[PDB]
């Protein structure tokens, strides 16, 4: 129907501005501690501790299946990055300090691409 090939022309629109905002919070990781799953052989009792693992390679194979619907969805994602670390680690280390850091500098690049996505739709 020409209605699916709209709602498909929107997804597809939504993943592209998902694509740049995915690269503006990556580059506020430039250490790479997010880029990639934590390692199961290296932390083996991983997911004793953390139940929904999260990291930046697996947000874009989800992106680039088209699989995030809203900016909500997308959000979730990002934010279980930043709460599993702040969670697994401590205070007083690099990886814990990173996620602070990226928390506060992704926030502003959030708070645009919500009013992006409100205001085309």
């Amino acid at each position: 129907s020409m209605e699916q090939v709209a709602m498909e022309l929107r997804l597809t629109e939504l993943t592209r501005l998902l694509r740049s905002v995915l690269d503006q919070l990556q580059d506020k990781d430039p250490a790479r501690i997010f880029a990639q799953p934590v390692s199961l052989k290296e932390v083996p009792d991983y997911l004793d501790h953390i139940k929904h693992p999260m990291d930046f390679a697996t947000m874009r194979k989800r992106l680039e299946a088209q699989g995030y619907k809203n900016l909500h969805e997308f959000e979730e994602d990002f934010d279980l990055i930043i709460d599993n670390c702040m969670k697994y680690n401590a205070r007083d280390t690099v990886f814990y300090r990173a996620a602070v850091r990226l928390r506060d500098q992704g926030g502003v690049v959030l708070r645009q691409a919500r009013r992006e996505v409100d205001s085309i739709g």
